[PDB]
């Protein structure tokens, strides 16, 4: 366990100590339950909903301005980029936070 206390306070570690969500399927079902409540979740339905909300060129888009600003604010030499949120883009956002 490599960390620090005064700075680098592992808030992310504390967050990882909750929600009892081990399988990626567990995360997907929790997401489909929170976002689309009432209907009991199905693996295919939850996966499709998550993908559509996350990285679909339709139903989600950052303009060139949006992608450039995300790259600049998070820090990145690249100016242009894809219109959808990258898989590691969220990781960079948490890192910045």
């Amino acid at each position: 366990l490599y960390t620090n206390d005064i700075d680098c306070g592992p808030f992310i570690s504390d967050t990882l100590k909750i929600d009892n969500t081990s399988n990626q399927l567990e995360a997907l079902v929790e997401i489909y339950r929170m976002m689309r409540p009432g209907e009991p979740p199905t693996k295919e339905a939850a996966e499709t909903l998550f993908g559509n909300l996350f990285f679909s060129a339709e139903r989600y888009d950052l303009s060139a301005v949006g992608r450039m600003k995300f790259n600049r604010r998070i820090g990145r030499t690249e100016i242009e980029g894809p219109g959808v949120l990258s898989k590691e883009d969220i990781i960079d956002v948490l890192k910045t936070l």
